[PDB]
């Protein structure tokens, strides 16, 4: 159930154009902006391949807590422009190809590091 938070903050299945505009309608859309939150970014395509970052296929571990994919993904960070945390809250969006890196819990997705994308 924390793993619903995860994918409701950090995963789209099919966004379409990942632009300004995107990030500003899909961080309103999911309760990220009472306050706006400085940098938050979004996964892409199946879901099977997230998850599957959980096991020593598409995922090895990595630090601490962490696992970090095998497979690179297409991902859309959203940075938030303007100081003030409190809407209208406008976003700058990058979007991106890489691997990923998560924390797992019961063999799920529970938090995404976004430290890599600052």
């Amino acid at each position: 159930s924390r793993y619903t938070h995860f994918l409701t903050q950090h995963y789209d299945a099919k966004p379409q154009g990942r632009d300004d505009r995107y990030c500003e309608s899909i961080m309103r859309r999911r309760g990220l902006t009472s306050p706006c939150i400085d940098i938050n970014t979004f996964i892409h395509g199946n879901k099977r391949s997230i998850k599957a970052i959980c096991e020593n296929k598409n995922g090895n571990p990595h630090r601490e807590n962490l696992r970090i994919s095998k497979s690179s993904f297409q991902v859309t960070t959203c940075k938030l422009h303007g100081g003030s945390p409190w809407p209208p809250c406008q976003y700058r969006a990058t979007a991106g190809f890489r691997n990923v890196v998560v924390a797992c819990e019961n063999g799920l997705p529970v938090h995404l590091d976004q430290s890599i994308f600052r």
